């Protein structure tokens, strides 16, 4: 999975990108952002599909525009049964651990 420059549509205002992996192949774009919507606003949602085969890859990425209803999907929606197999939900955001601060002698 290469990377590229972030041709995104809209930038979003401070949202949280939630990961979805485990995406069948009978999903699309569009049944996610109906999939999600019952959580929250949709932003920014698509499912990363195969330029040879044409198949959802088995991951995707959509945006929320609260936290709360994020979580929601990130619970409910983890796991949960949308297109014949199952799906699995994440923070794709990821934050630096804080530092520590010991002392001996």
């Amino acid at each position: 999975g290469s990377s590229g420059s972030s041709g995104q549509k809209k930038d979003t205002s401070n949202h949280f990108h939630v990961f979805v992996g485990d995406l069948s192949p009978e999903i699309t774009t569009e049944d996610i952002k109906s999939a999600f919507a019952p959580f929250g606003k949709i932003s920014d949602a698509r499912v990363v599909k195969d330029m040879a085969t044409g198949k959802s890859k088995g991951y995707g990425f959509v945006s929320f525009y609260n936290k709360l209803d994020a979580e929601n999907a990130i619970v409910h929606m983890g796991g949960q049964w949308l297109g014949g197999r199952q799906i699995r939900t994440n923070w794709a955001t990821r934050k630096p651990p804080a530092p520590s601060g010991p002392s001996s002698g």
